[PDB]
């Protein structure tokens, strides 16, 4: 088996309702898609979905990085030498996590495809049957999002992630508020994405958090300072998880060394694919680090890979992959049952790509042989 | 598919010559083979060479948890889900790595026939083309071993490791001759197997070593004391590998953490199998810390299993897995090609299993359905 | 005096009431006895139960490593000289503490016999006077817990030892109940038996636990993650004991490095028996951590064996064995005086075997010479 | 069986030849002997030597600590029951090992006579069948050491230990000398007895001893100083060892947690006896730390309890009571084979006190009832 040709398309997913988080707002989100086709005919679809804030790539970088200087190198290689195909990515360029993401999904779908298996029954099989989704509530004011979250439960959702980050004060006031609307039996988690900034505003904002019941607090400190995350961790009960801070291993070994954190977000997005992010929940579950998998609100294609690292893994507690439920066209069809998540026993992804979907979302395409 | 029978045997590998280090001689090798039979007709086989002196396992105890205590809650399991299957057992009994790693390399050679392919392929693809063999010396008067040794270099090999560990002064002298006798471009590796005892005697020993030219100090001191590794490490410029101190991901953490270690020899005797061993490998990776894939002395079985899970590793720079090349009877026809050592394409472990052979090995069997 | 015949007996204890704790559930307790003869007459005994989930050590495995790897070595040997025979064993086989402990305990029995002294006289003398005895009760519903403890409280019970690591929202509710109907006057200890995994839940729910005047929280965390005890305790002002993340000297050491706990639970099991027990409280005693002699709900045997080293060390605060008050049939005659336990004068364990019974209770025996 | 009277002798040991080292000069040895009676006539002998410089305690200081505040409160009490006792002395005044070591000394020389087994086998029973003897050579011109090392290698011994500790320049001198006069086969030791006082001083020294081939150097700087001890093995790579530095557990507990020495030097007269100087033991084996069982220069009394410590322990290497062979005169028989030290069957210390020598000895005397 061999890569013969890689179709690179550069899309972009329209979101029903606006997403706002404490660095940016988005309207819809740009994505790339990798269609890799074998010499056995066999064909397999990655995503690439790059957050500027976070990596360091952006959608007109990664359809180039991608074109340029990534896939020339793979025509001819086999889909299933993952461990090379990834050192061969590393050895020709640092970081670029999503572009690497894109290429490794789209192999392993090949993967799936070719033993006819599912994703997850190749990296470790099923382990578990489902997860609840959890609804993620933009940032607005208080009683905006306390009125979505009591609309929500009404749709079954039994989980909310609070969007917060602009002003210590404000952000006490949409948590509080929230909370009272929807009880207390309603899990609630709370990410500020870098909005407190320092480990002074966090604490300061910690203590009124208290009496809310929150499962846990989300990169309240800026991305880089994990030091500060550490500090924070060691006066504080509550559960502290680091999204933004966590990458490659290289933060994974820091955050373990200091102790920064009782969570971290695995995304295959930062990390470069599925087969890293294996490797990242492998070296959390050394430091007892519980994981979660979130995601950078991407289409059923990245979506799915997310679910199948997530489903393979015991110390992968939660999950975070609803871009297929907010947007309002798709180019991949994976099946939620809100409030869970199930996957089926469909070969790779096990997901099936509209094409027709898929060039009315390209704004520019190109093939590399 | 579902297990519906597993098979035990107690089997006794007959050495060519008695094997010496350290702790205990051999004169043959006790082993376990596990026979692994599905409701699809596929057939798998594992095995278990335990070292009493390493993991607290020995020939008949492992027999016995494994018929007892691991083999009846998995018939009905599915082989290829490995995360389930480990966790399984881990809830039900603490350690018996050895016990685990029968059980985990049958189902593996199970996927891969189901699947049609190499277990390398199934954990990562390949990495490797191939992997210099290293003769092992056993403990003997420093003529004899040097004697030994060029006699060897005769057969091909180009690398040795030197078993020593009785007294300092003897070990010094021991290594002092081989060297000698080979020049100094003869690759040599020392292993203390634990018989310096500590920091102090080990790095008395060191400074009689630093001219000639030794690739690494293999677990100088008892297992159990890392904090002596770390502080050894502190005193020397010869790179320090540790074996028996590295069991699971539990002494992994420490080393890390003490960074006692320049390598770190892993075997799945020791850590339960091929899935918990490329869990070791992915975390050593994260701190840089260089692996090799030991072993017991086992048979074609066990060996093939280390070969697949260090062909599909860049971490993974050296084997130790020559128990084929040591007995006078095998159950499995592993093929070597001295000095080097190559992995065939064939599915599973790729390779047939004489059952006349095995019966003929087999002190004692029982199966359990 | 030498050792002339060990023989083995593998027997069941049958359970007045289900034994219910967070990694598992007993109906009766499977136990390996050993019979050692001398050829002075002198007979002595020992016992071995096996908690899978600790120590690697099933019923089954104990008895044939006591069988052939253990006692073939001990045939010949002064019983008396126990730092030999401990070395003997050690250097035959790693870990296997509960088998250990069995040989261990018969040659205290036979030295305590020979001198005609109790043995707690012969391991520092009497130190105390007596000890209160705790009921332990099983996980259950918060009013089943509560109203058992209502009941033994009537019978003079004044201590108690709650079970519990299911869920930490029903845990609490567990705790409340109890405390709420024995009043505040009795105490309470709490076991989660490594029910909370981590830190992060353990600390969760000791915010709901410090009004309940609760002595001391056992081993919330998975036994490995003493790292994680470190970091609770450096949050909390509640008592932490460590039972399972305790074993041997190796675990000792990085406990008192690391500040991970309080008090330590202390079992034959565990170490290898009475000498080891009495090696690891000397270690304690250096770094002023307060010890308890627990146990996995043995016999008379082992249970004698363990008070005898409670009794003969001011260090050793308080006890846990009431194996003898749990079973409907005990092969020896241990006197309790609930709610205390005190230690008679008579020679070695101080107690008769009613051999009837336990040919009774075994299933299967042998007998090494 | 009750204590009934305790008799106190105030001798002085004379020596053969005057004993000198860094900060004192010796021309005989003043000790304090206890005559302890029980109610069942049995009689036993303790003893304690006071070294001013090492513990606080003086010749005349632990006759009257002894008379007027460790002995009243003894009257009455079981000897066997050493914890207690032990614990009854610690509760009445805090230090004065050498005062509670006389105590300690006899109590199990009575439990050795009462149950007709040596003190050895009380305390773990035989492990070493023998001991070479090191014979000290007191601090001189480097051509007299060197003589007196020559002349005492006719006499059989193999091993030395030098006393320096005046000037660095001036022991590097006495070193040489020695080393020079018996060749590189002939272990030699060195004990600088706190004269080099600092690290710098120090590891001045060891640049000019690394090609001499000592064992080990004891105790080079002050006493308190563990700070410097710890400084000094982090930069040399000859044995360390702890002598004055060590007494109780305080300091065992502050060298294993700075990583202070490679070996440390237990003596009786500095823990308080017996039972402390076996939990030493238990202690510093938790971290890896080889012990020896030194002394002060005592009469056969003290010397054989301090040999029946080593001989029942693994982790005892080395033994230095050479006490016996130094005085013209001594109120014990203990019995040695230079250049090896063979502890007998006899019960208790196993030795004979000529009552008619004590007397001869006794410059002061008294009896507690
Ligand atoms: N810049 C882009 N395109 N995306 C950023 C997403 C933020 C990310 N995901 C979320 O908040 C929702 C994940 C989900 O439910 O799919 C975070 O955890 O912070
Ligand atoms: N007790 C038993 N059965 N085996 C112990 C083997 C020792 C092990 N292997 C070796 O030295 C040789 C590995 C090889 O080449 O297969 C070690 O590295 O120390
Ligand atoms: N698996 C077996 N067989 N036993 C496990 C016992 C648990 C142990 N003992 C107890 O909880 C009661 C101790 C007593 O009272 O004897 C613990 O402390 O966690
Ligand atoms: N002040 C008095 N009374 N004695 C001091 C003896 C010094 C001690 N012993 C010795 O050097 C010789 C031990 C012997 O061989 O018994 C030391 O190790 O430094
Ligand atoms: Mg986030
Ligand atoms: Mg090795
Ligand atoms: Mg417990
Ligand atoms: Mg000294």
């Amino acid at each position: 088996m061999k890569i013969t040709a890689i179709h690179l398309y550069a899309i972009r997913l329209p979101l029903r309702n606006p997403f706002v988080i404490s660095y940016g707002s988005y309207s819809d989100m740009p994505s790339i898609i990798v269609k890799m086709e074998t010499d056995e005919g066999i064909i397999g679809y990655g995503e690439g979905v790059a957050d500027d804030h976070v990596t360091g790539e952006s959608w007109e970088s990664t359809f180039h990085t991608l074109k340029h200087t990534l896939t020339p190198a793979l025509i001819g290689q086999n889909p299933m030498n993952i461990e090379k195909i990834h050192d061969m990515m590393d050895n020709t360029i640092y970081g670029v996590p999503t572009a690497k993401a894109a290429i490794d999904i789209a192999c392993f779908d090949i993967m799936g495809k070719k033993l006819n298996q599912p994703v997850y029954q190749l990296i470790g099989g099923r382990y578990h049957e489902e997860f609840p989704v959890t609804h993620v509530l933009s940032i607005a004011d208080p009683e905006n999002m306390a009125e979505e979250a009591a609309s929500m439960i009404q749709k079954g959702y039994q989980s909310f992630k609070m969007k917060v980050g602009t002003n210590v004060k404000e952000d006490v006031k949409r948590i509080e508020a929230v909370r009272e609307r929807v009880g207390n039996d309603i899990a609630i988690r709370v990410d500020v994405n870098q909005g407190w900034k320092n480990s002074a505003n966090t604490l300061t904002a910690l203590r009124s958090l208290g009496h809310l019941n929150i499962d846990w607090i989300e990169q309240p400190v800026i991305a880089d300072d994990i030091d500060a995350m550490a500090h924070i961790r060691s006066k504080t009960d509550l559960p502290l998880m680091i999204d933004e801070g966590l990458k490659s291993s290289r933060e994974m070994r820091q955050i373990i060394k200091l102790e920064a954190a009782d969570k971290v977000n695995i995304k295959l997005m930062k990390c470069g694919g599925i087969y890293p992010a294996v490797k990242l929940a492998h070296q959390a579950e050394m430091a007892g680090i519980e994981c979660q998998v979130g995601s950078m609100v991407e289409s059923s294609v990245a979506s799915s890979a997310g679910f199948h690292v997530a489903f393979s893994k015991k110390i992968i507690t939660s999950v975070e992959l609803t871009g297929p439920l907010k947007f309002t066209k798709d180019i991949g069809n994976l099946h939620y049952d809100v409030p869970f998540i199930r996957l089926n026993e469909k070969p790779g992804l096990g997901i099936e790509i509209n094409e027709d979907t898929l060039q009315e979302l390209t704004v520019f395409q190109d093939i590399v042989r």
